[PDB]
RNA sequence: UUUUUUU
């Protein structure tokens, strides 16, 4: 199917809620709901996508727009309009299915739908139910039955579960499917699930196998995504609506980016602690930040350090995939409203999450995929606000920074070195209450994580892996110490006859 | 159990 580009245009006639009302694109009832939110105007991606999504043409839509610029309402608005346009047809049936890569993002999109309901009660007849893992399955189905929603928001795993059992009852009249964070949902480990989802919806559809229109949204998207989505795009033509120049970097230009380079991976912990201390002092504790880490075990370790240093000054919140889902949801709600605090998380929080007035995004080590650099920093400087980001890495991670330049055109102007004083090392280390076995587990999680991105970030294995491993000795304040391990363990890893392996581990 | 993602 042919791709039709509509590139970023410089002198374009401004589209408004009023102009779309006058033109008959938007009904009064949705116009009213969005007007009462009192936004200055529609964001560029909203201006670009609303009419073409609702167009009577037989096309799919791909939309790219920078982090924090209103992609959610860019699809919710025309979805509501479609529901209004077809209000007498299949009114108890799901007409729009929106898929997201994390449960908390699916739940956020649902909350955005509820904000539309709150601004115009006449829209509550277009009901919405979220289908996400870690929630009571029966309770969500009671809700599907009671509310008979026209909009479903879901994560892939739970959506497949529901579809295998109830696709005939609720899903035979779907007209739109939305992949939010589309590039992520078409990576390995989501792509097959999206194909399963798309195949069921298409098979069960009462009109035809190609009825459903597909909408892809992300801040990080190109032509190569259309190829990946080939098996889920039904239509003969695909509009690529772009609000970013072809060569322009995808990172939001308002973010003040920097990188802090240490000699050792572990030193990035000390750099971050000293940075946060300074910010809490200089801002008089008026500090809201997000700090990203590579693994769940390390995230949790970092939280302990930051509670010991900073719990007297600011709340410290722990956010990753092993936090129970009830607590994930309650901490998201709190961090959205709070003026200050530090959210310490994995890439569970890299994409989509909208926490207002975050001042800074910090990163210890590299993200789980190159694109997530852009999404991580995009947690700040949202909806016209300012923001900064700091990447804390060691020397042996520098090829990541070069890869950002070569692959994504991101050049970080502010780069500086860091060397920890002996006093910061003593201060941080003394409060560490973890047993050596716990420290081994933590460092081992980092080894596995870094191993998996050696190729994509162009790391030198013989340097990055011994440096990560040496974190164990640093944290135990004895840099001669290697990680005690068994032969069978080393065999499983693949480093049993390697000098790299001998530099990292002691067969004990 | 290396980030998520039904159970
Ligand atoms: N027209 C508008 N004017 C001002 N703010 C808006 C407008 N539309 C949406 N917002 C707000 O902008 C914030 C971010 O919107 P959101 O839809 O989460 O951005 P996004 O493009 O999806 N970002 P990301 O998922 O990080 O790539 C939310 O708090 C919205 O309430
Ligand atoms: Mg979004």
């Amino acid at each position: 199917s042919k791709l039709i580009h509509v590139p970023k245009e410089d002198n374009s006639k401004e589209v408004t809620l009023d102009s779309l009302l006058e033109e008959g694109v938007l009904d009064k009832e949705i116009h009213k709901a969005i007007t009462r939110m009192e936004f200055p105007g529609l964001t560029p991606v909203q201006q670009k996508t609303i009419k073409p999504i609702l167009s009577s043409e037989d096309h799919d839509v791909i939309a790219r727009a920078k982090t924090g610029t209103g992609k959610t309402f860019a699809f919710l608005i025309p979805i509501f309009q479609h529901l209004i346009n077809t209000k007498f047809d299949s009114q108890y049936m799901v007409k729009a299915v929106i898929v997201a890569p994390t449960r908390d993002l699916a739940l956020q999109i649902e909350a955005e739908v509820k904000k539309i309901h709150d601004m115009n009660y006449g829209l509550k007849k277009y009901a919405c139910v979220s289908l996400v893992g870690g929630t009571d399955f029966r309770a969500a189905m009671n809700k599907m039955n009671k509310l008979r929603p026209n909009i479903v928001i879901a994560t892939p795993g739970r959506l497949i579960d529901v579809l295998e059992k109830y696709s005939n009852k609720f899903f035979r009249f779907v007209d739109y499917k939305v992949l939010d964070e589309a590039d992520r949902l078409l990576e390995i480990g989501f792509r097959d699930d999206l194909e399963t989802i798309s195949g069921i919806l298409n098979e069960k559809n009462s009109k035809s196998a190609d009825n459903i229109k597909t909408l892809l949204f992300s801040a990080t998207l190109d032509d190569k995504v259309q190829k990946l989505a080939n098996n889920i795009m039904n239509k003969k033509e695909c509009l690529f609506l772009d609000t970013v120049d072809k060569n322009e970097p995808e990172a939001h230009e308002r973010i003040d980016q920097s990188v802090v380079i240490s000699e050792k991976f572990a030193n990035s912990i000390f750099a971050a602690v000293e940075h946060i201390k300074k910010q809490i002092k200089e801002r008089d504790s008026n500090y809201k930040a997000i700090i990203f880490a590579p693994t769940v075990k390390f995230t949790s370790f970092l939280c302990s350090i930051l509670k010991n240093e900073f719990k007297k000054d600011l709340p410290i919140l722990e956010f990753h995939g092993k936090i129970t889902q009830n607590k994930r949801t309650s901490l998201v709600k709190r961090f959205k409203k709070d003026e200050s605090g530090i959210l310490v998380c994995t890439d569970v929080g890299a994409r989509g999450m909208d926490f207002p007035n975050v001042h800074e995004v910090l990163q210890i080590g590299v993200p789980s995929e190159l694109a997530n650099y852009i999404h991580r920093i995009g947690r700040t400087a949202r909806s016209g606000k300012e923001g900064s980001s700091v990447l804390f890495i060691c020397k042996d991670e520098l090829p990541f920074v070069r890869e950002l330049e070569d692959a994504k055109n991101i050049v970080i102007a502010k780069q500086e070195k860091y060397e920890p004083s002996e006093e910061i090392k003593s201060e941080v280390l003394e409060a560490v209450t973890e047993e050596p076995e716990d420290i081994s587990d933590i460092v081992i999680s980092l080894i596995s994580s870094y191993r998996s991105c050696i190729k994509e970030y162009r790391f030198s294995e013989r340097r990055i892996l011994p440096e990560i491993a040496s974190t164990y000795g640093v944290l135990l304040n004895d840099p001669q110490l290697k990680i005690p391990v068994s032969r069978r363990f080393l065999d499983k890893l693949g480093l049993s006859r390697s000098p790299i392996g001998k530099a990292m581990f002691e067969i004990r």
